[PDB]
């Protein structure tokens, strides 16, 4: 499960969180080994008493996904960046087993770009999807700098919090997100990464819509190995399509560099440029 982080080894343990500490109010989602809900959790934070968390209950028990569980817990404990997701720590007492994360109270980003398609209700503009790429590219630049390979990153593995700020998480193949590398050979890098934020940049500029969505999930293989490229998107200024055809150059190491990603984002998000569809 974990194999390809071998080489990132935590400095401490895993923060702990007493059952009684966590009350259960309603759950957000499943899916991924499986069931999130909304808690209140308590003695966490020293400014606030009570505070809202997102609570992860381990289905498994097993004891092959304890072993899992733990090191997941270790790595996760690692991920400490403005953009990527907060985690707060575990509760071990009884079972089930519990992972705590912060309280993202937008949900997550797919749905976010859908439900603000063409907080503050209404169409997002181009400074607002620039600010949201730019903090992807951000969370993306960290993960680098770690050597940590994601391996998912897609806009509905983002969450939305107070202000339209994002973070990267993982919340449980992602075909259509894969270079040719990744879907032939299984090879995930630092460059298989930027190719995926190039896709999750055509999502945020479709307002969420599926990568491919023409096309049925094998001729989508078909598509990415033979070398197609995803159209420019409507609300896509000139400037953002070509970051797009950075990150998808065919030969991994000829693909642009997410520090240089980031810095272009930042550079077109505090402008924003003069685009209009
Ligand atoms: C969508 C919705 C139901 N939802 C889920 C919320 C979660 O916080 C969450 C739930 N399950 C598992 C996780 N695990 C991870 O993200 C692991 C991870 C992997 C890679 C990186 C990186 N780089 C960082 C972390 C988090 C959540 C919070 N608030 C509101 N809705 C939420």
């Amino acid at each position: 499960m974990h194999h390809h982080h071998h080489h990132l080894v935590p400095r401490g343990s895993v923060h702990h969180i007493k059952r009684r500490d966590i009350v259960l109010k309603w759950e957000l989602g499943e899916g991924a080994f499986g069931k999130v809900f909304l808690a209140e959790c308590h003695n966490l934070l020293p400014e606030q008493d009570k505070m809202l968390v997102a609570v992860k209950a381990l289905k498994e028990a097993s004891e092959s996904a304890r072993q899992d569980f733990q090191r997941e817990a270790e790595l996760l404990t690692m991920l400490q960046h403005q953009h990527i997701v907060r985690f707060f720590g575990v509760c071990t007492e009884g079972r089930p087993l519990l992972m705590v994360f912060e309280y993202m109270r937008h949900g997550d980003l797919n749905r976010f770009l859908r439900s603000h398609g063409p907080v503050a209700p209404g169409p997002l503009g181009l400074g607002q999807l620039l600010a949201v790429a730019s903090q992807v590219a951000a969370g993306m630049v960290y993960l680098a700098g770690l050597h940590f390979v994601h391996r998912d990153l897609a806009t509905r593995n983002c969450l939305v919090g107070q202000g339209l700020v994002v973070k990267i998480g993982d919340f449980g193949l992602p075909i259509r997100w894969m270079p040719p590398e990744s879907i032939l050979y299984r090879k995930f890098t630092t460059e298989s990464d930027v190719w995926s934020f190039g896709v999750v940049l055509w999502e945020i500029f479709t307002y969420g819509k599926q990568p491919w969505y023409q096309l049925s999930n094998t001729e989508a293989i078909d598509c990415i190995t033979q070398g197609r490229e995803l159209e420019r998107p409507r609300a896509c200024p000139p400037e953002v399509y070509a970051i797009m055809r950075g990150c998808w150059q065919r030969e991994p190491q000829q693909r642009h560099s997410i520090k240089d990603v980031h810095a272009r984002l930042q550079a077109l998000a505090q402008a924003p440029p003069v685009y209009l569809d």
